[PDB]
């Protein structure tokens, strides 16, 4: 085959063009697009609003003006973002400058992806090379990274949890063990659904936190209790449910392995765990390079967390996927015994 000039063209400015998303990303972090509807409509206004060097930001503005984000300032038309660049107003319901926020969990992971080379050579992630620590210890101890990460997500949102909590029967289930439960949101919907119901949730100490104050909120305190813990280590109770709400997806098959072996150690004699997970081809891939170059992870079809599952000791026992108004996506319980 013989690439066109059309191919190199769409090469250049787009699938290997890695300047104009930064650039997305710097004019999103300063808001310039804010400052622009607010009035600013000059250079040297907007570098006064963000304490950028008048020079470079011209320079950023120049592109940002080719690529069709900003148009005017014709050098003597006045700045002003484009239809395209209205993505970025600090409260478009697409959150798109929330994504692309420097400050952000999401944009400062992206960032990781200089290290990629490594990543598809060695399987690891890229992110605590590049920040110290690995991704969910960096949330833990960074609030703003933390609640950053959680603001994008749908899991977050206040009904979250409602339908994967309706599609299993938590009536005489005594003891619930969530690991890694996060804020508590799936527990709690369960806690609220089985009155007579116990739990204890696992995390590390950011989300332990957040956890706590919604067990509260909630009336949950005295049957819910939060446990800051490493889920690498020895689980500190038992119960008739081990519950991994969005937790595999996280991890390698190999870190995914060793949390299941975890589980499988706290699951009471006869008990269940379950497991809460789950244009087009592009968002999924994209993710999936996201999962894996942050964290080691990535979305697992059924089957290969069945057989990881089997590695583990466990067999399937019911499986049930559904929708939810909440979620771009369907979810799924997988529902394991221990096979000895
Ligand atoms: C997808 S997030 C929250 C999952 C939550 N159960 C839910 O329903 O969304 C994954 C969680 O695993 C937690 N986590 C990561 N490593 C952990 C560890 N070593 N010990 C405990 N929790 C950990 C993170 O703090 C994070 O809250």
């Amino acid at each position: 085959l013989e690439p066109t000039d059309q191919d190199l063209d769409v090469l250049l400015k787009n699938l290997g063009n890695l300047v104009t998303p930064m650039a997305l990303r710097v004019a999103a972090t300063l808001r310039l697009v804010d400052h622009l509807l607010a009035g600013a409509d000059t250079l040297a206004g907007l570098a006064d609003r963000t304490d950028t060097h008048p020079q470079a930001l011209s320079r950023l503005v120049r592109h940002l003006t080719v690529v069709g984000v900003l148009e005017g300032g014709e050098k003597g038309r006045p700045l002003r973002p484009t239809r395209l660049g209205m993505l970025l107003a600090d409260g478009h319901p697409a959150q798109q400058r929330a994504w692309l926020d420097l400050n952000g969990a999401v944009s400062h992971a992206d960032l990781a992806f200089t290290g990629l080379l490594d990543v598809v050579r060695t399987g690891r992630p890229a992110y605590a090379g590049r920040y110290g620590r690995p991704f969910w210890e960096d949330l833990s101890a960074d609030v703003a990274l933390a609640d950053s990460f959680d603001a994008l997500m749908s899991c977050d949102e206040d009904l979250a949890y409602e339908a994967p909590a309706d599609a299993y029967d938590w009536s005489a289930v005594r003891h619930v063990l969530d690991v890694g439960g996060g804020n508590g949101g799936m527990l709690a919907a369960i806690a609220l659904r089985a009155p007579h119901l116990r739990g204890t949730l696992v995390e590390l100490a950011g989300p332990a936190e957040r956890a706590r104050r919604r067990f509260a909120d909630a009336g949950l305190a005295d049957r819910v209790t939060v446990a800051e813990g490493d889920f690498f280590k020895p689980l500190p109770v038992t119960a008739d449910v081990v519950l991994l709400s969005f937790v595999l997806l996280n991890w390698s098959d190999e870190d995914a392995l060793t949390i299941l072996r975890g589980c499988v150690r706290a699951l009471e004699p006869g008990g269940r765990l379950l497991v809460l997970d789950r244009a087009d081809r592009f968002f999924s891939t994209l993710l999936d390079l996201r999962m894996l170059t942050f964290m080691g992870g990535r979305v697992r079809t059924r089957d290969e967390v069945v057989d990881l599952a089997g590695s583990a000791g466990l067999a399937l026992a019911s499986e049930r996927t559904s929708g939810s108004t909440t979620l771009p996506f369907d979810f799924s319980i997988l529902e394991f015994t221990a096979v000895s």
